[PDB]
């Protein structure tokens, strides 16, 4: 499924994440443009042979299990493949765990080089919420 900006802003508001642990619900729509284009199918693969899942492209290294790489964690405790779904329960609980685990949102790369510090309140403008 390829969401709709405000439609993706009101799932998203909707399972809990605007305000979570600091973070305004602008900033997780800004995360997922960058990450997947808003796509629930996105993949890819990287150099140590983990790969990224889903909406918020979650790493099989240490958050989901794929049966494809050797030695990693499965912290979140779920089939990567269910990170792929139309339903964007899964990935939200699991995100929810990451933004936790000491580093905030600094975990996703492309919020930290492309969100981080611009005005994030732009990306649900318009948006019935
Ligand atoms: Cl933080
Ligand atoms: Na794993």
């Amino acid at each position: 499924k390829v969401f709709g900006r405000c439609e993706l802003a009101a799932a998203m508001k909707r399972h809990g994440l605007d305000n979570y642990r600091g973070y305004s619900l602008g900033n997780w729509v800004c995360a997922a443009k960058f990450e997947s284009n808003f796509n629930t199918q996105a993949t890819n693969r990287n150099t140590d042979g983990s790969t990224d899942y889903g909406i918020l492209q979650i790493n099989s290294r240490w958050w989901c299990n794929d049966g494809r790489t050797p030695g990693s964690r499965n912290l979140c405790n779920i089939p990567c493949s269910a990170l792929l779904s139309s339903d964007i329960t899964a990935s939200v609980n699991c995100a929810k765990k990451i933004v936790s685990d000491g580093n905030g949102m600094n975990a996703w790369v492309a919020w930290r080089n492309r969100c981080k510090g611009t005005d994030v309140q732009a990306w649900i403008r318009g948006c019935r919420l």
